[PDB]
């Protein structure tokens, strides 16, 4: 198997890194971060996300696995004192898959794949978007911004606007409003919106349109945007597991006590 | 087919009824009230509610078919202009079917089905219980109660507590808390959570072991409990659609302007 | 000074009580609990609450002071290691006084006094009132309930439902909703409401006559209610305070660390 | 007395300024945009805040005055047909004052006054501070920002974020959270926060130290921040008024139905 390995660039990160590439060494593993098969993050849910975004072309090709060298995170849920038990296995495990979600930018096409969330604030003054699903107009949202989070990013950004953690074994996506403004003129639903496979959120501009989208960390100033499409990716991202380690503790580890 | 028709009781949905009655009479529609494979309600949801839960036992043999008399309701969704038209085309339709929430109260059992949602609250004092997922302590819980939401119910009692709005076409349940006690000491999630089919949510006491439990418009209270345990059903509650009435159309009529 | 002691009833609180009356007897201080001026609670908040509400009609004639034996409370804010230097300073301090709540509840008089909060929840179904501020008609308001908290209260039960903390130099009370139903045909305002002194809150009946109302941990069914009318009292809880011990600490000490 | 009117700029606006400022010749009343001790805005409540900020430094001279030409506003709050009447009780009123939020900003001193509201966002990646109360440090804040609103202020942005509604009679300042993150290593209160006159509540940097400061509408970049300290002015703003138009009326008819 083809094997990389990404570091956060801390002293702990590739140190421990080193000592697994010579861990592989032993073992019939050929070091490729062009084409790899395994790809292992070695940091926090950062460090992975970037791993992630690094190889989105070859998803169905890889399988990821987390090593966090901090705090325990989402998606790097093994510790560092394993790592060298992790070199074994990894040598020849099942594979479990998460949804991801398609996010589609129109001028007078760019399309993003994310992982945990994309976000949509306004660039100069206020935000208004027309929401619109499957070309039925829903509401006319002003606030800050919108959120539209996968199934594992609703612990993150989306959990913050207080949306609800699901599953990921869940083929959806969370829509979750920001700030909104709410009066006998102004009306939006302010509860988090779950949507399944193949339903389309559209939001259409109304006055500005010139828009901040981002894509987990990535965020970038779109101008003369017509149209932002959400989506369920028919695209997933592989993770190798070798143990049961459930989300509902990884929640409860995260949010409750570890 | 066989049908019968229940009535809010008002003027208005008794007239409307008999009026029903009598159009179906110019057809080959037999009234039986003990097993109808048709079941129409006149009224509000709630009297779609009561319709549901009278005939429970053959909701494999049933499609239901909901006129509000009143304003729009996310169940009764046919204005009473249109009757004529509905026994029109009821005479010979496609099904579309909602999920369903199991409820299981063992003492030292009695199952529910719940069309919206089961609650639970305490009867003398403070309600405190250990909720466990899939046999995995999650948190302890100390407020006023617990909701647990079908699809469809998340408008309704959910949503007033935060939850998010999600299509009845997700297989899934949604737990959200009531007035939770948050400090040092004590810990919940706070967060909608998200379940979905198979997965098992467990609430077993720590000192009083009474509780008041409702299931929809029901609500008994319970002594000497041991275990409330919930789960998406096996079972689904059948619709006669004729024509395309989106949920999010629905709710956008309901919450934003109609 | 006459003086008294109350005690959750504990081993560890009892033994504390006794131990400060054989201190308080190396000096000039008499026991009484008919006419004390000086009201010392060991165990909780709840402890201390009962207090209160003990000696509630001579609360100008008297200062309060709370050790607590379990965790950190709001008003028992001495650790049992300090108690015999409360001992040292009691027999000659500065007071301190918070705001509290007026309750009237008329049918077809009683006033009731709270610490905490006043909450308002209906005994037979649905719970419908409307909300008269200073005699104009502010809203309907159809949900589980309302609850009307002091500014030390806001810590309370006004915290779980959203409320804001606010200082107890304010003199003010806070009106909060408990799961309020909001949608096209049906608006409250939502957000928590702070009044000032000398303004009047009352809730009027507009089906159901029948209510459960609370004042702090007292729960009364009231039959054929007319109104509800709640405004900051005139009178206040003095305290004996002899270190500085910030509010905003407390909170701190209580919520985030400690 | 001498006088001055800012219009919106539309033709609404600008014809009903001429109008009165003919009506205003037929009295004695000098036009005076220098100096005026009456500011009469038309428009909208944002015309109304660059109203008050063009005349900051003379707050204690002057009566400000709102017309809508649009919807019902906060501080602008008469109607365009009232127009005639006002120019008549003008020339000879009871003043009413509101307080207001004093921002403070430190580098390596610039202050700033609101009517509404100061916010503090992150210019450069994630937004964590430190937030001290009265040199107390209470809490390190991690998320997308931070609002310190003034009473009349909370009907605005502080809305939004789930803050209380208080009486303007009310000389306190409101702190709302936006978007905390909050996990077992990261705590913030949560709850808004209301803070008494002479509470001094200061932000200090943790690692990046520039910050996007907002005042009502105007937003400022701020770089090499030491520290922002909000505390309630001792300044007031002064309002014209000529009947009894209450708070809680203006937000009934704002919010619930108008
Ligand atoms: C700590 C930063 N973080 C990232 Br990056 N992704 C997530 C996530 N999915 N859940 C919680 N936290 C996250
Ligand atoms: C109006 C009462 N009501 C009932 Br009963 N069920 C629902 C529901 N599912 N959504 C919204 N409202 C409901
Ligand atoms: C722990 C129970 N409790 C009581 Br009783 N009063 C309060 C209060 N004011 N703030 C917080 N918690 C309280
Ligand atoms: C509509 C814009 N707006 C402005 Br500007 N100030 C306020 C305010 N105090 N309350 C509500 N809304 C406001």
């Amino acid at each position: 198997m083809k094997y990389m390995i990404t570091s956060k660039g801390d002293e702990k990160s590739d140190l421990l890194r080193l000592n697994m590439i010579a861990g592989f060494g032993e073992y019939d593993m050929e070091y490729d971060d062009v084409e790899p098969e395994i790809v292992i993050s070695i940091g926090g849910d950062g460090t992975f996300l970037s791993a992630f975004h690094q190889y989105e072309e070859r998803l169905d090709e890889i399988a990821f696995i987390g090593i966090h060298t901090g705090h325990l995170g989402f998606y790097a849920d093994w510790r560092p004192a394993e790592a060298d038990k992790l070199v074994k296995l990894l040598a020849k495990y099942q594979k479990v898959s998460y949804p991801l979600l398609k996010t589609t930018v129109k001028y007078g096409e760019a399309t993003y794949l994310a992982l945990n969330e994309s976000t949509v604030k306004s660039s100069g003054g206020p935000f208004v978007v027309d929401v619109v699903i499957n070309d039925i107009h829903f509401e006319r949202f002003r606030g800050d911004g919108l959120c539209m989070s996968t199934p594992s990013g609703t612990t993150a950004y989306n959990k913050s606007l207080g949306g609800a953690l699901m599953h990921p074994s869940i083929e959806a996506m969370q829509l979750t409003e920001m700030a909104s403004i709410n009066n006998r003129v102004y009306r939006t639903i302010g509860s988090p919106l779950v949507f399944p496979k193949h339903h389309v959120v559209s939001l259409q501009p109304v006055n500005d349109k010139d828009f901040q989208i981002s894509v987990d960390h990535l965020s970038i100033l779109h101008r003369d945007v017509q149209e932002i499409r959400y989506e369920v990716s028919a695209k997933k991202i592989h993770f190798a597991r070798f143990r049961s380690f459930p989300f509902w503790r990884r929640v409860h580890d995260s949010f409750i006590e570890d």
